[PDB]
């Protein structure tokens, strides 16, 4: 068999009250993380940096999540979506009564819609 491993990129809470909200920062990264999940060369790490996705499946701050912005999400997924056309959030994407919304898992934090300035980035496929 064969092994993989993909860059790590960093990123920043956006607003000042947001701390879902996260924007890539500038500069190439420096860490490269390996797996055994196969996916496609626009792959790439994020590191979770808060706890609106940890749960009482849990991603607390430290975790990494793989990331591929090649693979079609659907409800059920968890995925990186962009909002407002810069910032971007971690969130499951769900179902609510036939309305598509991200979902923390955390529950001290909001749903979102995603509809208009909302669109995804990516497919979560694995984690560390
Ligand atoms: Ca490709
Ligand atoms: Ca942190
Ligand atoms: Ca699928
Ligand atoms: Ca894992």
């Amino acid at each position: 068999s064969h092994m993989y491993e993909y860059p790590v990129f960093s990123h920043v809470q956006a607003g000042m009250f947001s701390p879902e909200l996260r924007t890539f920062t500038k500069g190439d990264a420096e860490r490269w993380v390996s797996t055994t999940k196969k996916a496609s060369d626009s792959a790439f790490w994020l590191e979770v940096e808060g706890n609106s996705m940890t749960t009482p499946t849990s991603f607390p701050d430290g975790m990494l999540i793989l990331v591929d912005p090649e693979q079609a999400v659907e409800p059920g997924d968890f995925c990186i979506a962009r909002l407002g056309g810069d910032e971007f959030t971690f969130k499951k994407l769900i179902r609510d009564s036939g309305q598509v919304f991200l979902q923390p898992l955390n529950p001290q934090y909001p749903m979102i819609p995603c509809n208009e300035s909302c669109s995804v980035v990516g497919k979560v496929i694995a984690s560390q």
